[PDB]
């Protein structure tokens, strides 16, 4: 994606970050980004295209997909990243500080663990192929079968333990300092 | 996109700019342009191929979308963008001036405000999923139904939620000076 | 895809990397992931389209695609890069250290070992035409075709050679240290 | 595609190799590569699509596919590029020689010897429209019809005289050696 | 496209080429690349999709195209674009030569000359919606019409006389010397 | 139909019934029930299947044809026929009398003048072709055309008409006595 | 059809005509009811089956239809061959008298000319295929095209030279009394 | 249908029955035999065809109908009067015998009882337009709905008060007797 | 069909016409008339049904169709024997007259020759599957493929050797007279 | 159906058979042969349409309905009454002979219990909607669902104990002669 | 069908025949004409409709069924019926004699043989369900499928051993004689 900029400002930071909030970075752009550019683009792409629901009913499709996935799992992970990087970026900028610093990691740790909670709280780290829903159009619960459930699991699962990493990263940053 | 030229000229801005206005513009790169490009594009690239209309004429699908959606949020997003950050490469023309600087935020603050109000306007910060369209070829008031309408309505949100905080940002900026 | 960043950290470890390491980082590029990105996305770009099964039920093509394919090559060979290339990165940081060397090669070796283990345990590097599914939704045994089967199949020999070949690189530094 | 590491490194090599290597290497970037990236990937993007056989047999398409284009030629093209550009990276890195030279270009001159012969043998440098296949799922040597054949015919032939050409540099430079 | 490293090896040569031979590569990136590959790409692109015949047999539209446009307008230009440039190339690796020059403007024109004659024996600037083929699958003279006519014939016209402005560049050149 | 044991015992009764009334019996072998039984069935014939309705809804055809035609006017014909002969055939088994007759003759009367009445309560002498109908399942105000609305009109009022003469008869008749 | 009744009383009528108006009655059975029973109604019962619009509209061909043939010509012969058999009845009825024999005829003659002239006023004793119909569903002035029409115009022609006779007939037969 | 032979022995019978049983009779062929032959056997044929459920699954049609209708009601009105009606027969058969006409009425008020009593049970004297099935192929409690329902139960309604006047009349012959 | 009248009028001339005339008169029931009535219709019942042409246009197979057949075989058959037998009415009317009888048969004689002639000028004694037709609808000589050639060549086949029997009957008739 | 002349014959029989023949007689008109053409036909006469498989197979559902019904209840039962039929018809050839008699009556017995046999060993006295086929075009066990099957259940069961009862009757005439 | 002259005309010749000549009419009529117009004619009305290939191509069917069936084999039993019955009715005339009776009954003899063997010739007592046909519009030898294979093989088995029986029965006749 429109990637390039945030990694620039990001190498700038990395010069002023320490040992263990530089291996955070690069495990944010090999991982959290890359894999979110390269790989799940390509899973998440067929997501409303393939999903296939078993009525005649013309708007149940939609619906019921809505119904599902309120906001697809690419898309969140997008909004981690931004939110879980912006400290970085603020804290760069008051650099051109050891509480700044702090008040960054707590941060990061707090808005990581809103995002996997959430997560959590929307789809239970595991996408079922069958999904049954009763909205208006859709008439006495439709079935409706998910594209790539197991791949979309596995690549939640990977997102999700790369999380609880950056995670253990900073708490043990925090103890660090 | 097509964004590293005014990326560029605006990264030649910054070094003129004020701390809160670099802040501004960071906001504005990293929220409101990748956001934008990364996300949403996503979303609504699939707006006029799945608005699943309930009929058999074959205009009527066209039409209704044309009626619910006289201008995607993207695009509309796209032009805030732009018409907002313009001032801003004024200023920097200037340079290459307190009263222009004045000027320019103002004309931030009064076009972001037309662009929330127009929002507001044409959709009320919700998409639903039904629309019930009466164009001409669209016979006795049929119903249409829209993709992605959750999630659309949730960057919705997040993108006005942003452009508040660039007006908070100015008029915190204004009495700065 | 988003590939610069990797590509340019792994420049600046180039210079540290003994004379086999950089045989197995331009192998890397080279190979592993040239011809991932050019290639064969073009190949498995058709994965979900084109698997038509031989049924009417409307999700069974679903179901049988995942568990046909639960995780496409394409996505497993991009987390077999990262997995493998990130000792290089954990190195060259250490740098800017013998046993940290030694530490990051057998990484990469275990590593590459449990990769082609379990690709050969997924699919036993040949994708037949043909799969018989009897998941819920496909009613009796359904026959399923897959897209593709003979340039994927000769891929996947490709990309398991290369990784074969990176383990004797791996074997060959570890006796010429 | 991402061919700019590649082309990187050959830029740094074009430093070393002689005149008529570096009129070899301009061919490849001018001739091979792009007219490989520019215009075939639009030729062959609708093989599979546009393959239209003559059966209402579901799988029957996908299997004559692969019966006639084990390994499309742009994937062909692609491997043939590498393994063809890989000895001057070797000896790039042997630099940072002549008998390696030597070497080198004797590896260029077989490897694409039996890359022309692989090609005859698959294709006879011509694909003609029709072609009938007796796979299980089709029945009775059903005819199923190629997309863009002459434009596809075309372009082996130009790649082909254009790697024929490769030959003959190879040929002069080693007798003016 | 993959434009990037012609554009900068004929960067490399503008320093030494002449005034009109600027003027020349100038007309060529601003108007042969750019406009070929910004919108005539998106011009051609439903070429082979929207091209709908007027029957029923199932391989007639596939044939029927072929007989109609055995090679793409697009795929000729970008041929005639790395055919007319090569020679410029050529003449900057003699700098890195006054006959080499003159030949050099030679290949130019004649090669440009046979291209807009190959062109016009094949699609005399003009392309007509309806064609009529008789090819084997296609029964009885089938009609077949052909997208975006009037644009495509827009597009010839303007690329054929860029080409003849080019053979005008070349003739005055040639005097000028 | 199955109507030859009504004319035979009709028959039977027309030795004993008076001039108008075998005139009365006549109409309606000639009129009522041959144009009901070798037209007016193969009008009719097509009405459920050729009710062409304006959306996809699958139920909305069947509910909004039974909305338009509760019954049918063919079956109501021929009850009409039924309810107005019972009484002929309840005087010839008492013959087997006069005010006998009479009360036939009003039996016929009343029986007739309900059913005109009734036809004009459902259907007021009209088929309009276009039908709006609101019933659950269709959505919004379907638009529902009719088959042969012009002809099936056409035989209303030829049916209606015979209806009309036949209470001229027995007012006549009842004068007559 | 259900035409046994009207023959038997015909028979018993048949008794008491003269001879041309027992050559009118052979004419009527021979002619008239047999080869609308035999032959008509199967030309005629592909008659809304088979008339196929050029449009996508739903309800265009039903309304279209019905513009074109308001009545179709088995149903008017039948209402003819009923109202020009009516009188023979009505004149066997009186039997069971030369004034009511005249009267019989000259209403046989008008009724007979008012239905041929009804015939040409509709459908002028040829059925074109096309129509071209511009009713409300129906946008824009639509192709709609006929079943069996020449066919159709063939015993169209046929069953009106049989009028013609009868009327021929009977109008020797007032001469002759 | 093939109802000659029933209504020829019957014919015999009626010289043999009293008066009120010849009214019965007379009731049967007028009444029962007649709409049942010549109206309902037009409305419910198309039972099977247009009853359009409202899901993809192909079986679904198939099971709900047998699961809505399992003996239509035609089926069940035909062995209606059959089983009543033999006891006449027998009866007849008898005289070519008081006890033998009272054990006659007695079977024929007893099992016309248990016909409208089935017929209650089954369905319930109204056909609804919305069926919901839940058997095996269908998913999840499909929607299928009914053709000519109002239609249908009127026709129900009509037999059913005629089987209800027939043990009327079979009760009023009891005390008659 | 409704042949029922002109056998019984036939059965009545049976007892006037001599050896050989009764010879025919069992000939044309047994032969011309069972077989047209019990075999034919069955097979040119799907005539205007199973004529698939080979396009897409809407209205080519209509106009096709009645540019092949523009009067079924069927249909003409039928106006044969009626014009063929309307003489022995006509004879038998005269009774209730040698020279009579002779024009009797002279007129069966010609019409019958006439008929067979025309059979052979519209449809050579063979159907041939294939016709490709040339109207306006159709472009460009479409294929149409008839139902049932052979089948229906035989009875043409039978039916003419039957009327060619007839002719023979009535040559052999005027001779023995 | 055609089944006058046998009704005919067996009435002529029947002044000839005794009184319990009489009465079987009387079972077979009213019950064997009034449902299945009145009913039955109806019945199964959606047996191939609606006979609905679970596959894209074209061939399929032809042979899957073979497989489930080599020859149909109705034929059955057809050829059933015909053979349980004939030797009344010879024995009263006979009259026009005690022990002709008895043989009669043991050839019926014979027949019907091979008959009932022969329909258990087919269809065990129960239609199963489902009917899971393994023939070759049918790939893998296809579902296929039959039309109708709790009515076709019921009728098999009616038309069983009507043949039972036939066998009790005449168990009960062999001892009562 | 229209069968009931023909059983007139031979229920008079009955009366002149023999006792083995009559059973042979009773044989017919029972066997050969009932089970013809009662079971068969709904076996084969499904013979084109069902008859389903396994191809795109449109005009594959209708040819390839009359590749398989020339003539179905119900025209073909009929054709059978009449030209064997028709001797009978010449030796009925001749009455209206012993050798007439002998060459009536070598007719029916050597006209049956014919018939059995005509029979065998095209399908040889077995209808399978699989033909393979390569007429012109069938590209390269397409499957097609058969309804009702094996019902139609049972009527062709006991309708050929029908007709043996009958030769049987004449040539037992001819010593009886």
């Amino acid at each position: 994606g429109d990637w390039s900029f945030l990694g620039r400002l990001l190498e700038n930071a990395q010069e002023h970050s320490t040992v263990i909030g530089k291996v955070w970075l690069t495990v944010l752009f090999i991982f959290r980004i890359l894999v979110l550019g390269a790989a799940a683009e390509e899973v998440w792409g067929d997501e409303q295209s393939d999903f296939t629901c078993n009525t005649q009913q013309p708007g149940c499709e939609n619906v019921c997909y809505d119904r599902a996935f309120p906001i697809s799992h690419v898309r969140f992970w997008v909004l981690q990243i931004i939110f879980v990087s912006t400290p970085t970026l603020i804290y760069l900028g008051h650099v051109l500080l050891l509480r700044t610093y702090v008040f960054n990691i707590i941060f990061k740790t707090l808005f990581e663990v809103g995002f996997i909670a959430g997560q959590y709280f929307l789809y239970g780290f595991q996408l079922k192929p069958l999904y049954r829903c009763d909205r208006w159009p859709c008439p006495n619960t439709v079935d409706c079968f998910i594209s790539r459930p197991t791949e979309k699991t596995i690549f939640i699962l990977f997102m999700l333990a790369v999380a609880c990493v950056s995670l253990l990263l900073n708490v043990l940053e925090i103890y660090h300092l």
